[PDB]
């Protein structure tokens, strides 16, 4: 199956019919206010946050999936059709729908009339903004009346989606049809309240109509699809008290045959100071200044043409920073283009939100984020240095770290699970790397306080040591590092043990004790001891960048005589100190984690990949024998058949899904490297075209999501739908294979001193051109690929050769050359 | 507009057609496992509790309304239509609805078939029972094949609802066709988990088909009245891994005209032990004992129909020990039937679950329930007897309590708002009531813990006690006891002070400190103050029996120095000392709820109604200037343009909305009694058939609710949609009103030491016999009305006269006379 392909030169995904088999989306706007929109123009938009401001309502879970969206209603002498197709589901002349950077575009064609509407967030502006350009076909003329739908989400989810009993009762909205420029909505339930702020919705044109509550709107016994003003004719021109309000404009547009005519939309989360809130003394009217202005600068198809490639500048500047030249354009879009975009929503998103995240629940998650940098530092240094301020500050004092954070608060979340003992180590990982970027030590002297408290401020050197030593402190009888709560993934919780359902595995109660330990932090701490010891030590901390590089060492020793079998790393030592993943186990002897994290720390790694007496060898030989697939490499095997109480959350999943015996995308890149740090580049990339979606648009159906977009969770060997991939586009995935192929695989990887240069594609890819900007230098690595299994590149620079994987950073305006050959 | 009227003879509410202006529904099953469902078979099934356990799925802000109940599909020669009408909302030949105690009916008619259902979940059995009539009325042949729906809810709904992304991929069921007495289905998913339970779904034939993946039976870009399988003429025979399961079992049925064929379905909340949950050593299959069994005893109409009776009867003694002959129809089906019925549903369902409840954030309230015993103790003091002690232990050591519990789990709740001052004497006043209609002063001496902690157990006593001196303890400078979060309604927080929004007024935070007073908590503390003096005087605790008949004065005389107006009583000194509800504010002067409540604790009231010098005069006599409507008494008035920051959430509320200025049924059966307590039994009664929905089926399409049910909010004068009704169903006035006519207007009101006969019920009810069962012996009260305001009845008990408005208790299958002229 397919319903679309890739399109490079014009940097987009296209599509071919609304019957694909799930919806696929796009994620518009890249700084404050991001929305969601399904090539069916189904989704949702908000501003910051979406638990909190949640501008528009989606209902997931919803039958047929996803009915609801932006939707525009045309009648054509008493027909009504949409172009999103959904809802009403019609019979299509012409359809399609292209994703982009930023935005897409959805073209829907019945009965001799076109609608093509393009969607876009545009940058400075808090605003979806919608260029639609309703254009005849036929040689007769057609008469058209449109209607425009949209449904308010009352600012808040938790509150909206399920609080029902105060909600209905508060839903004012003001109407203005002769707005300066053209028309408006302007949702303001709860304003009189706290809120300072509210949203925007308008046309351009005087709208000869309009509406605002959805029932009077659609009418009862009713569906979307059987919206019942359209069909009338005209609008009921509706005013909502309480209940839920909508927002439309009744516009007609006539039109010679190929005549056509622009209309531009405008929704947007508009706000005010406080002082300046009331048109009144009353304080009965909402300001309205501060929108006059927005519709005001989006009033003509100008304008909004103008703006369409401002952004697109945006991201066409945007991927300069990193890009390549070669045969595999498979490889090439991914990295180039879709992967280094789907690397920026989840900067951005976090895990937050998607079609898959109810995004009430969640924000922002420590865990998720720190690994989110990597993926990012490169796209924007300054964006960058931010994120590990704001992310480093939800820090306790302890060195022990919030799970997460309310992104619009800023603030620690202890809402999802706690005592998650690998966290602090993040802070290193993706902090470290900022550095490698840039040379900035400068964030290490910027002061990031504690839980958020004034007073407390310390350079962010403290908050990487508070969390390198936190582990040192944090560890278990075999001196591997205690996995608490639980290592990375949260379904291994050794210190649970529950019966009683009605209690998530990760908010329910952790038992207090323990001789329990993670072999997966101690593999990382083995990564970051070092991370950190050296970055003390440019310090000039040099006796405390020692007593640090010792404690690794330990650790480094204690990970081999403890967490290994002979030929895997142990998963875990449990509760009483009996072990988990030994061959000495029915189900489960093989856990994926330790073993690719630990190869890519280096543990256990020998002279070459043709010695087989290394650890490391041993170690992938075995997930090669044992986890790996043709989709990629199931998070450990074989899954459960029956529910671990010891463990956790692990075995609740039938066999074959998720955490359980399923494909855990972001567990394989991992790995990989652990190929390429093995010399194995052959392997890694058969894996890493393994799990990877560029190579995805293959069988559409058996994944039944987006072929662009790094989805965790790929159905699992064991599984029924096995091939099954759910949960796309919020996957720690999109920046854990960036950086492999980034750094690893097209070896273009940075360091503190200066560019390495390594490539291990595997013979696969024979040559490529790698234009990477670095300190203001643009570095042009044309390399020559033969595919020795431990084969390397040495490298040429500006025509004279050098020694080591290694080229000094380069004075801006420069432009430098490498070659290397391998 | 009407819809239906009110068979009483049947007792039932009967449903012209689906078309209905909101979903009118009913509450099946009074136990352990109820189900709800909309005249249109729409709704949902949970046992014990909804937010855990909700057995199958429904979605609140549904376009249309409430698309999705449990369905049967009809295909007759590839017609597809179905007789909730919903979904598919096909042409109806005929259609009807109607409501029963414990059940409903749904008919519908299309093409020559006849489809009738009766849905009940009966006695002793925690499951639904469906019972299906499919009967042909045509002169031809018509050959059928019947689909069921259903759609589980993943045992979880704030799991469920909000959180798929572990939850997508942990939906397996199981199949059984060939079941002893028919075929069926068994969600079970998370059984492999803690769970030691599951659901069970059956027809009693054996089914030519099935399937249990909804995507399945129904096929993507659908609707569920478009659903895919019923049209195909077949079932996929679906079986799911992960994703939305459901039930259907395929079903044909051939009659000759007027032949007819019956058909019983079972669905069932199935548990088990741990130690026999498998029938595996393996662990990998359900265990199906307790089950087979549930579809055992429901596999013939004869049992189906055997059991339909033995409820009927439930109710059909139930509704003995208080029952009413009049002229006035409209008040006997309320008192008798509708409203002891309302009243019921309340007892089970606190305020958790309704069409206006998602039931996730609610379980069952401290003080909604104390409040709803009242309604019940009547209908089954041995229930009753329990909740007091479940409730009860919901009880700090602190005196504090509570503000509500999870029902399931039968513990406290900080969830929803906490510190709310009134919730302590809460425990009194359905407390002491017990004791009145039964004499059993045993419950005092049950002993009930603290917190649900062990070790911990006092006599109830100590519950009374603590609570009693709670207030004692914290009250304000003018001796008015303490507001805190809030006094009764959670809409009056004077210590909040916010305008960030997020964050909900009951779970945002509540500054430290204050001078701020309650005057309506003052109010009831007056009335159960003595409540608790009483009963500890019964005691022979007299010495502690005046210390706290003393507090009540000092109270009692506090609240008409501190809390006059001189005109109507002051809703609270806010903060700093401040007061509110003064003549002195623009808005807001008059607040209803002081008003009522301090006149059934009978302060300021004089000699009779003819003197207007008694502040129990001015106090109503205002409210019926003020804040009376021709729907119903507003909360206070009048409502709020602006808002008050240091108030609350009382002015988040537009006018004419809710806790602002909106008609809080619950607040006036309070004052009704007043107007009795004052004499102005026809000012009163007035009032009562003013909110009243006996007199509700008037003007159907005013409310948009259930003619049946005392809905919590009927809107306001202020607002655009006044006599708009919301939250229907679970509202405390269910038990409040019962409360008035039971005892004050209808005046056969308990007590300690004898049945008290004293109406009050203006002229416009001249006569009627009260029978009700006290203590074993029957009482038959047939009275003679006249009306005059402050008149009195005198009574004649068994021929002889007597004096009093007291009846001594007489010995059990005793029949005793009461004729009372007044
Ligand atoms: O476990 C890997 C990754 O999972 C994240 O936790 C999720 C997880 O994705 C899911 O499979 C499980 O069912 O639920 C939990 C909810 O938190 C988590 O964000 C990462 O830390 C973790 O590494
Ligand atoms: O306030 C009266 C009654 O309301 C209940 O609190 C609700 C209330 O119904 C609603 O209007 C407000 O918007 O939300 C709160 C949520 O708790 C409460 O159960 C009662 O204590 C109270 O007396």
């Amino acid at each position: 199956m397919r319903y679309g392909h890739f399109d490079d030169e014009a940097r987009e995904y296209v599509i071919t019919t609304p019957h694909t088999p799930y919806p696929w989306i796009n994620y518009l706007g890249s700084e404050q206010f991001f929305s969601l929109l399904s090539h069916q123009a189904g989704g949702y938009s908000f501003y910051r946050d979406a638990k909190m401001r949640r501008l528009t309502r989606y209902r997931y879970n919803n039958i047929p999936a996803d009915a609801g969206g932006r939707y525009l209603y045309v009648n054509d002498g008493g027909d009504v059709w949409t172009p999103s197709w959904l809802p009403v589901k019609a019979d299509l002349d012409h359809f399609e729908a292209r994703h982009g950077l930023g935005y897409s575009t959805i073209t829907g064609e019945r009965n001799g009339v076109r609608v093509e509407t393009l969607f876009f967030v545009p940058v400075g502006e808090n605003a979806e903004v919608q260029k639609v350009t309703v254009t005849n076909t036929s040689d007769s003329y057609k008469s058209l009346t449109l209607f425009s739908f949209v449904e308010f989400c009352l600012w808040n989810a938790q509150d909206d989606q399920t609080n029902y009993q105060r909600n209905l009762s508060i839903g004012e909205v003001e109407v203005e049809q002769e707005s300066p420029h053209g028309s408006a909505i302007y949702h303001r339930t709860e304003y009189r309240e706290r809120r300072d702020h509210y949203a925007v919705f308008a046309v351009n044109t005087q709208a000869e109509g309009f509406d605002t509550d959805r029932d009077t709107f659609v009418g009862a016994y009713n569906s979307l699809g059987e919206a019942a003003v359209p069909l009338k004719g005209e609008s009921a021109n509706s005013v909502a008290s309480g209940w839920y309000p909508i927002g439309s404009h009744s516009v007609a547009v006539s039109l010679a045959p190929g005549e056509s005519r622009e209309l531009v939309y405008v929704l947007g989360y508009v706000e005010n100071p406080d002082e300046e809130k009331w048109a009144d003394d009353a304080k009965q009217v909402v300001n309205k200044e501060r929108a006059h202005a927005l519709l005001s600068r989006f009033a003509t198809s100008e304008q909004t043409d103008a703006a369409f490639a401002a952004l697109k500048d945006y991201w066409t500047d945007l991927l300069s920073t990193y890009s390549v030249s070669s045969n595999d354009e498979k490889l090439d879009r991914m990295v180039n283009i879709w992967n280094q975009y789907q690397c920026m929503v989840t900067f951005n998103m976090s895990r937050s939100a998607s079609f898959f995240e109810t995004g009430i629940g969640r924000g922002m998650g420590f865990r998720d984020s720190n690994q989110d940098l990597l993926g990012f530092v490169h796209l924007i240094p300054e964006r960058a240095r931010e994120r590990i301020i704001d992310i480093a500050s939800t820090q306790f004092a302890d060195g022990s770290a919030y799970h997460q954070y309310q992104p619009l608060t800023k603030r620690g979340n202890n809402d999802i699970g706690s005592g998650f003992n690998d966290d602090p180590l993040w802070l290193i990982a993706g902090t470290a790397a900022y550095i490698k970027e840039t040379g900035d030590f400068s964030i290490l002297d910027e002061p990031v306080p504690f839980d958020n408290e004034p007073g407390s401020e310390v350079p962010l050197f403290e908050h990487l040591t508070r969390s390198f030593e936190f582990t040192v402190t944090h560890r278990g009888p075999h001196g591997l590092p205690l996995i608490g709560r639980a290592d990375w993934n949260d379904c291994l919780n050794l210190n649970c043990f529950s019966t009683t359902p009605g209690e998530s595995f990760q908010t329910i109660e952790n038992q207090a004790g323990g001789v329990a330990e993670s072999t997966f932090i101690a593999a990382q701490f083995v990564l970051y001891g070092e991370q950190y010891a050296e970055l003390a030590a440019r310090r000039g901390l040099a006796d405390v960048a020692d007593r640090a590089r010792g404690h690794v060492a330990e650790m480094r020793d204690a990970l081999l005589t403890d967490g290994w079998d002979g030929s895997w790393f142990l998963r875990a030592y449990d509760y009483y100190g009996n072990p988990i993943g030994t061959d000495a186990h029915d189900e489960g002897k093989i856990w994926i984690e330790p073993q690719g994290f630990a190869v890519m720390a280096g543990v256990g790694v020998g002279e070459g990949p043709q010695d087989t007496d290394a650890p490391a060898i041993k170690a992938l030989d075995s997930v090669n024998e044992m986890l790996a697939t043709d989709h990629g490499m199931v998070l450990q095997y074989p899954a459960y058949t029956t529910y671990q109480v010891h463990m956790g959350e692990v075995s609740t999943y039938p066999p074959g899904y998720k955490e359980n015996g399923g494909i855990f995308c972001h567990a394989n890149p991992w790995v990989i490297i652990a190929e390429t740090v093995v010399g194995r580049g052959g392997r890694a990339f058969d894996y890493y075209k393994r799990i990877t979606p560029a190579y995805r648009e293959d069988i559409s159906d058996v994944h039944r999501l987006e072929p662009y977009v790094y989805a965790q969770m790929i159905a699992g060997k064991e599984a029924v739908r096995h091939g099954e991939a759910k949960n796309s586009w919020l996957t720690g995935t999109a920046a854990w294979n960036f950086v492999t192929v980034s750094q690893y695989l097209l070896g273009v990887r940075p360091e503190y001193d200066g560019l390495v240069v390594d490539p291990q594609i595997g013979p696969d890819v024979p040559s490529f051109t790698v234009t990477r900007v670095a300190r203001g230098a643009t570095y042009e690595i044309t390399v020559t690929n033969s595919g020795t299994d431990g084969s390397r590149g040495r490298l040429v620079v500006d025509g004279t050769p050098v020694e080591g994987n290694l080229v000094p950073y380069a004075p801006a305006g420069s432009t430098v050359r490498v070659d290397v050959t391998l």
